[PDB]
């Protein structure tokens, strides 16, 4: 419980239904702010920081805990039974869709159906499979982020908008420039580090997955390979738009679809 305060725990909305909004890296909750009212009237809406947000106080984040992403999912599962909610829907963006991977396996009942957004079971390449970068790659970008964190800020943020949307490359330059650079760096190496193909098919929630059509992190293959292999009923949107972060930057594209996914479950 003292979680809730530590993860800026915020619900909204009304309603039987509960709809578990969960961030990506370099966001916080307040990514979600425009989607926010499509939902709130029909759902109610669980909002939460991960730990390693700049909206977080750094004092909380453990970087030997938070070595993996079951440290993140046991964050995740202890909101929601100290909010006493014994089922849900959950919409995770990057490594939130990781986390709602890993919590419907540990916790079936309590997911009754997944939205993944920006989504990979894993982001490295390797034999036939196509991740988006290889290990050299990703090891440059971290060398950089080392380097000079604001200059690969800079760098990187409008190519995860990828949509020539400037009001979302400076959206989300203010709150990537919020984390402290050596936990951006850490929460970055353990989402590359992660590889959850092996466990898609225990998976048996039901699942959306939204594809736009060009993701710098996430091949158009991917959407494919999670419908492939998730072990629950998977369905692929596909959102007409360019980028990583359709929350920030197609708000409206990306609302409707949350609005048939959430309809029912």
């Amino acid at each position: 419980a003292k979680l809730l305060q530590i993860l800026n725990v915020r619900v909204v909305g009304s309603g039987e239904r509960v709809v578990v909004l969960s961030h990506g890296f370099g966001t916080d909750q307040s990514a979600w702010s425009r989607v926010l009212p499509y939902l709130t009237r029909d759902h109610r809406v669980v909002l939460y920081d991960l730990v390693c947000a700049g909206s977080v106080n750094p004092d909380h984040f453990d970087f030997r805990r938070y070595d993996n992403l079951d440290a993140y999912v046991d964050d995740l599962l202890a909101i929601l039974d100290a909010l006493r909610i014994p089922r849900c829907a959950f919409v995770g963006h990057s490594v939130s869709a990781m986390i709602g991977i890993l919590a419907s396996i540990r916790r079936p009942d309590l997911f009754a159906k997944l939205v993944l957004i920006g989504a990979s079971p894993r982001f490295l390449n390797d034999s036939d499979y196509h991740g988006g970068f290889e290990l050299e790659e990703i090891q440059q970008v971290f060398d950089a982020m080392g380097a000079n964190y604001s200059a690969w800020a800079t760098g990187y943020a409008p190519l995860a908008v990828g949509a020539d949307v400037p009001a979302a490359v400076q959206e989300f330059s203010r709150t990537l420039f919020n984390m402290r650079p050596d936990i951006s760096l850490h929460v970055c190496q353990t989402v590359f580090k992660t590889d959850l193909r092996g466990v898609l098919g225990m998976v048996r929630a039901p699942c959306v997955v939204v594809q736009t059509t060009r993701d710098v992190s996430v091949p158009a293959s991917v959407a494919a390979y999670l419908k492939a292999h998730l072990g629950g009923r998977t369905t692929v949107e596909f959102l007409q738009t360019e980028g990583h972060l359709p929350h920030l930057s197609a708000p409206s594209l990306l609302a409707q679809v949350l609005r048939r996914a959430l309809a029912r479950y």
